[PDB]
């Protein structure tokens, strides 16, 4: 009597998955492909909808302790300061990959959810069969298909779909913060420094906490310099003298990959037992630092939905039409953002773009007006 | 069966008190002794534990909704910036009494909370009977006194208390916001802009949303300029210029009154069926902004004490037990900020200031670390 | 027993040589060809070199008063300050054409100059012959081609010359201040507002007292828009939106025109009797504004070196061999500075740019160290 | 047939009398009461009049060498900048006393004034006799009283005098520039930084070049720390904590003088062939920095009237009734200033207050219109 959910995937939204569920009472397990539990990409931002989601899971305080939020988002043209934004005092937060990951982890465990290393779904039935590249066959009354980009429960099962992956991307990483090093200035600050002249080199600069900084440094692939693992450190400390000291240290990085962006839209998440939340159903460009956000939203509403006493794929079904518009718009103006270049322009965090941050999985309404 | 409520005082607390107490299924009568309800003081801040408690209340999206986070807390000295504070995402708000009451009442009304004016609680029976100045007399199982500093919930039963009321006090007023007339600057922050010299006169400038503007003049009483109702213009123009569009506002302001401080501190919160919330039991100094937010807190509290099945007299002494220490720390940490002027150094909302804004009151912890 | 002079051309480089003939008791004649006596150009810079030819002159005061030296020179790249410069000191001026013109012109006349409009020199003879259009013949033991950057003094002779006209150019205008209208800002300052992105466009922005404002209009030939005359007042407003209430007044002006640059370099200056000075012999780039400076300086040294009681022919060749490399190296820095786009850096009125400003014709020394 | 000229004091009115009597053919000897020649005062501001002085000198350039010209003069009340004043492109200066002191005795000794240390001026007869203190009797055509407040050539004859020595006073001193440790600001300004909160503690913030930095700290003879010498250290730090790596060194100078004010007016600065002048006849309040600057003007000026072909005693009437007017009246401005504490209001450089500044002594004009 006591219902079996099986989640493929260990990102955010696998255990984010995994822990509203065993929180309900589902008998929870969680495999995860990779041979440990590891998030990618140095750094992340949360808002309003996924520290709510964290709240709901019951992991947001060990979030916050050694986390950061800005005093303000500030953005610079050619060294020109243009917008600061604080969004109406919206909740949001800066934080390492590591630390977001291993607050969902060990929160998982504590409620004690069966986790997996080096346990891969290959394949996925719509009856509730899900097939482990051991060959290991399990049943469940819910499956779970959190597995990424390139998600096999997704394409074992067939989904009508659009991927791309683009030409150009950004390296990510994480140094100290070098704060005194960096001297005057408004080093607490979120700082999106654009540049077009006299080359396209764009720095997002991203305090996680006191000891560690997160950086984006961008530049098309074109540009053999700018695109350079290790970090070509004369180009970036060229356009950007003044973060030289955390330039420097960035360049002892040879763990550094200068990662492309990749995106993903369904017609449908759902069939049958199977439901595709995060990435496997709705990558998006990363503009309004929603992807996560999105992806942990879709996952806490899914253990909602499974609460109204519906067959499980009545529920998935009133799931996907109740909460995919909200990721559709996100998706769709994160786009537009990225394509036409318009966070360069600064004080572009309108209510619109904030839609997303805006929504309170928990109480399901809009909060913080702008 | 239907357990029954009778709160004395329209106030923050007692609207606070009704409110929980409905919800959790009470039957609930309030008696407000004014011949309407009305907020008086004209703005008002909260902060996360505050707001928290709103959200318990179910009355947040209300209040969020026309009011004001400034994107940050900013302290003049001689109107040099000596410190700007954003107490690293630690939810905060300004916005008018008016707004904060409205919500309340409206809330309370919803839930059908049974409401009287011009109804004053004279004496209180801790075994649940209050008698009201028309000499009606009321039988409950808990009487709730919320009936401000001079609280006669409390005095007719008799409670071993200090009041101080001080000689020094301040001109509270809300005017248009005149931001276009203002110029160049930070607007949209809270400015608490203090003086020694010339003369000791200080402005808390306090945005309400893009409307009103709240504003605190502060003087000691025996300055028969700075203290003077209406507004001396010509004073409070001389040292704080750059406010002259405003403050020309405030002066035509006819029913401005320059209050004074008050506090009260009892040995104890509760007698029998009897509980003392809000200024009733622990007025203290403005320094921290907490007066409302641990009334607010501490009235919240009391409903989740009422729902563990022990007796009402039981709950409330566990009630005391559990929530008091904050409002003491609290209490005792503003007045001594505002006896040694501590605010005027900036940079002086460390941890320990925000101890009672860090308290979440709907998951009994501390949140945002700092 | 009086010397007699007869100079060609009433811009600034033959009032200076006329007045300082005539103070040392040269008989002085002075022929225009414009049927006017006018500057053109809307403004002008003038520096410590040339402020001194001004006092040697006796028009230094008519000068200062009605004209602004600026707090200090700031540099914008893409609207942000990358340098601010005092030059150590160093005096420095701002004014409108017309102002430094009818300075000279009335130090002229008060000095009894005989001076003719509608008075063109096409040909000049060593041995003190000039023909005026009207086909007078005047003999004089002194005559200076003053007479621009076309002069026929010079061509009548023949000097092997190198002559360049630029493509490129800009608008030069005068507008009302409209300082209130600018707000907030530093609008006494001379700003070099230069850009690259989006489009290439620069303002040269340089008051010339509390009443007129210098604009130079920059933009190359091919673009259409930048390049129009009347200006087109959106593409300038849109680089430039700071400056908007000045650049409604510049687009009402009609009589607006793009003029180019124009250089030239002669293997000598003097012929016999006949000596030249000013664009007619070493018209230079603007970048370090000394084109009038050093065509002052150099008239001004013309009259000092026939107070030696050598023959006219000898204290000519001694004078361009005395004060020439000054100009020959002025003109050289300041065609690399225009050509590297060197002033958008910020910072580069080094010691070595200065050496022209730095140099006092009365004394015969460098003066203003740096 | 050589005019003969005996000056006592080697101050900086005497060397400017000595050097210019000596310019124009005058047999000139300077006696200086001293053991050696030296300038006390750490260091001194120099304006349009006293550079022109200098100029007349031929002492100009070696006062440039080495000296600084701040972008601007700057004030602070309470740390907070009140005013930038660059006095509309009008010349000024700041320099060590040693340096402007070295460069009149080296112009001095290179033409030839014969100059006499340990010789003290103790009595003048107005036909033009000086008695040394080595009882030598002197004759000359001319006696220049320029040895100070306390003149023995002025008491020795008797002029009726109102002198006052103040109460309060400052310690001057010369510190390294410390510019890097100083980090971020506007540290080549001039800087005055005025304090009456928490207590009446002033520094006059002073470069005389890239190594030297001039500091003036000013506090009531009252306040027995501020007072103090050596600095007490701790007073100075607390109040002006961003000059500490200044004020550090500053400490380490044990001889370190607290000097009091001191004033001089007399009904008259001529008897027969005696003239007085410098601190002698008109020593004035520091406020407008113009005693050096007034004492060198009336030093030149005096020498200018001598060139007149009357008498000595005809000359030294016209002198005083030329020029005094404008001591007279900077003086009493300067003392209306400082009894005012006007500079501490900022903006204060008015044009009566330039007056003196403005008025060039060479060509007996008022330059650079305010
Ligand atoms: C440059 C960049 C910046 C971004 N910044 C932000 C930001 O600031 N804020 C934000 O909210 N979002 C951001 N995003 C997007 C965010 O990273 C993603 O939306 C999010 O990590 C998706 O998580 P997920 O769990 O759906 O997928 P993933 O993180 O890819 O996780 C799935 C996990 O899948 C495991 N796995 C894969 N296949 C299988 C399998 N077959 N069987 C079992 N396990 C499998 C994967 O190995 C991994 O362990 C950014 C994205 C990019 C590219
Ligand atoms: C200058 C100043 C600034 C402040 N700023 C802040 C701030 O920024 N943030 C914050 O949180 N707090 C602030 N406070 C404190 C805050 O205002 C109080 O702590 C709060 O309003 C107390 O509310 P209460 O409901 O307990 O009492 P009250 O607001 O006094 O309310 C009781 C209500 O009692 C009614 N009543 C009285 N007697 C009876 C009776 N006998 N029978 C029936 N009804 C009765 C009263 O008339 C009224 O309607 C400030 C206080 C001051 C003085
Ligand atoms: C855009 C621009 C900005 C500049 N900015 C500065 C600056 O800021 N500071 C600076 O010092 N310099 C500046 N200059 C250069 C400066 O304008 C010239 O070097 C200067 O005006 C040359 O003066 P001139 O008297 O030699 O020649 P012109 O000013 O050309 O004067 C000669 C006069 O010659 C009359 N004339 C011509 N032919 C005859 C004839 N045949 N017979 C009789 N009369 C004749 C001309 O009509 C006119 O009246 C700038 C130049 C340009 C192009
Ligand atoms: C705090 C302070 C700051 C100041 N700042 C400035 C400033 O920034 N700019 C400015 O222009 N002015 C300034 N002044 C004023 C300036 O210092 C004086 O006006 C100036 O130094 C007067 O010079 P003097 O040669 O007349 O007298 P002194 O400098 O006193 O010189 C006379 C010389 O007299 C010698 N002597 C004295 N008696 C005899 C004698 N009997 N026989 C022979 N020799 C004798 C003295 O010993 C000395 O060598 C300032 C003054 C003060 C107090």
């Amino acid at each position: 009597k006591t219902r079996r959910a099986e989640v493929a995937g260990g990102g955010f939204a696998g255990l984010t998955a995994a822990i509203a569920l065993k929180q309900n009472g589902w008998d929870v397990r969680l495999h995860e492909k990779s041979s440990e539990l590891r998030a990618f990409g140095a750094g992340i931002y949360l808002w309003h909808n996924g520290l709510r989601v964290l709240e709901g899971l019951g992991a947001l305080d060990d979030v916050l302790q050694g986390s950061h939020t800005p005093p303000t988002y500030e953005t610079w043209m050619h060294n020109k300061s243009v917008s600061k934004e604080t969004f109406n005092g919206l909740p949001w937060r800066i934080m390492t990959r590591s630390h977001l990951h291993d607050a969902l982890v060990n929160r998982a465990r504590a409620l004690g959810v069966d986790i997996s290393v080096n346990s891969e779904a290959v394949a996925a039935d719509p009856v509730g069969r899900l097939t482990l590249q051991t060959g290991e066959v399990l049943e469940a009354d819910l499956i779970v298909g959190a597995d990424g980009v390139g998600s096999k429960v997704r394409d074992s099962i067939g989904f009508k779909q659009d991927r791309w992956v683009s030409k150009d991307g950004l390296i990510r990483l994480i140094v100290p913060r070098m704060k005194k090093e960096l001297g005057h200035g408004e080093w607490d600050n979120t700082i999106d420094m654009w540049n077009f002249w006299p080359r396209v080199q764009r720095i997002l600069y991203s305090p996680c906490n006191e000891n560690e900084l997160y950086l984006g440094l961008m530049a098309p692939a074109a540009d053999p310099r700018g695109s350079s693992v290790p970090i070509d450190l004369e180009v970036w400390v060229e356009m950007f003298p003044f973060l030289e000291p955390c330039l420097i240290e960035a360049a002892k990085l040879k763990t550094a990959r200068y990662d492309k962006f990749e995106t993903t839209k369904l017609d449908s998440w759902t069939r049958g037992k199977v439901a595709l939340v995060g990435d496997a159903a709705h990558a998006m460009c990363p503009a309004l630092a929603q992807g996560a956000g999105c992806a942990m939203v879709n996952a806490f509403s899914l253990s909602q939905d499974l609460e109204e006493g519906s067959s499980v794929e009545d529920a998935l079904v009133a799931w996907e039409t109740r909460i995919r518009p909200i990721t559709d718009r996100c998706q769709a103006l994160s786009g537009d953002y990225a394509a036409n270049r318009s966070l360069s322009k600064g004080n572009m965090f309108t209510p619109a773009a904030l839609e997303a941050a805006r929504y309170d999985p928990l109480r399901r309404v809009y909060s913080w007006p702008q």
